[PDB]
């Protein structure tokens, strides 16, 4: 129903066409920190009907408190969005949203698998399995741990997208893009930023890594600062979204969440059954409905 993804060089293609989509990013999943409650069926197809959103990424929390690791319901939070994204012809990043992940292997590769079980048939599905490495090494830390992940994956799904996360907050994809995973189908890497805090610096190393021959995605961004709080930076967002449409990276926003911070799209108490009127949107929630509704 919804377009194959995959990849070809530097670019991730729809259909085998070039293009790009645009969507939201949930909050963490995890119990106790206030996302959950937009974990569901209602706020998905308001996005998709209000926003035009093409896309919503399942942070599920894994070693932080109330994560998947201690706390099992945070998977049947990612399934109800998963099943909703596929009723809704949108497309869905299932998102191992650690810091740690490589301390995390076995746990991963089970869950990736039973959900690669489950979804690798629909053309809706994308796998994320690293939200954000920390500042480690590509070649020693992460690489191996995505090897191994992605080995597993495609055992059971050639062809649904993996995306591997990055040194440094995944800005460093131009250090991946000097070791790339090699000989294995549709793979692209993580790039976030937050325009608050980064600016042409980053897109640097963006392009260097694009003329290097790997694909990316913006699986999270936000318009305030790297910590999630702070005044939305406009005209930076505007200088990334011009980046992200030149070189069709698709992209995510953080977050689609009412906790009183920045980064949040909606004002606190906004319904988790959605229907949001202009007012329940914040400064950057309004600034992200306008881009994901525009998006080509």
């Amino acid at each position: 129903m919804v377009a194959p993804i995959t990849t070809s060089g530097n670019k991730v293609l729809f259909g085998g066409q070039q293009g790009s989509i645009a969507g939201n990013s949930f909050f963490w999943s995890n119990t106790g920190w206030g996302g959950e409650k937009y974990y569901n069926a209602q706020t998905v197809a308001w996005l998709k009907s209000d926003w035009k959103s093409s896309l919503v990424r399942a942070a599920m929390g894994v070693d932080e408190s109330g994560g998947y690791i201690t706390d099992s319901y945070n998977k049947t939070r990612v399934t109800t969005v998963v099943d909703a994204a596929i009723a809704n012809n949108m497309y869905v990043i299932i998102d191992w949203h650690s810091h740690h992940a490589e301390q995390y292997q076995s746990q991963a590769i089970a869950f990736f698998k039973e959900m690669a079980t489950k979804y690798g048939n629909n053309n809706n599905v994308i796998y994320e399995i690293y939200n954000e490495p920390l500042q480690v090494s590509w070649s020693s830390v992460i690489k191996p741990y995505a090897t191994a992940v992605i080995a597993e994956i495609r055992k059971i799904d050639p062809d649904n997208l993996i995306v591997v996360g990055t040194p440094t907050w995944s800005q460093d994809v131009d250090v991946a893009a000097n070791d790339p995973i090699t000989g294995y189908a549709n793979i692209a890497y993580t790039l976030h930023f937050y325009a608050g805090t980064h600016g042409q610096s980053l897109r640097n190393k963006a392009s260097t890594a694009l003329s290097k021959g790997i694909p990316l995605f913006v699986t999270e961004w936000g318009s305030v600062n790297a910590d999630g709080g702070g005044s939305v930076a406009t005209a930076e967002t505007n200088s990334w979204v011009s980046f992200m449409k030149t070189n069709n990276i698709s992209n995510a926003n953080w977050a689609l969440n009412d906790k009183a911070e920045g980064a949040s799209a909606l004002v606190s108490g906004a319904s988790a059954n959605g229907g949001w009127t202009s007012s329940q949107l914040t400064a950057s929630g309004t600034l992200a409905k306008s881009i994901i509704s525009g998006w080509p």
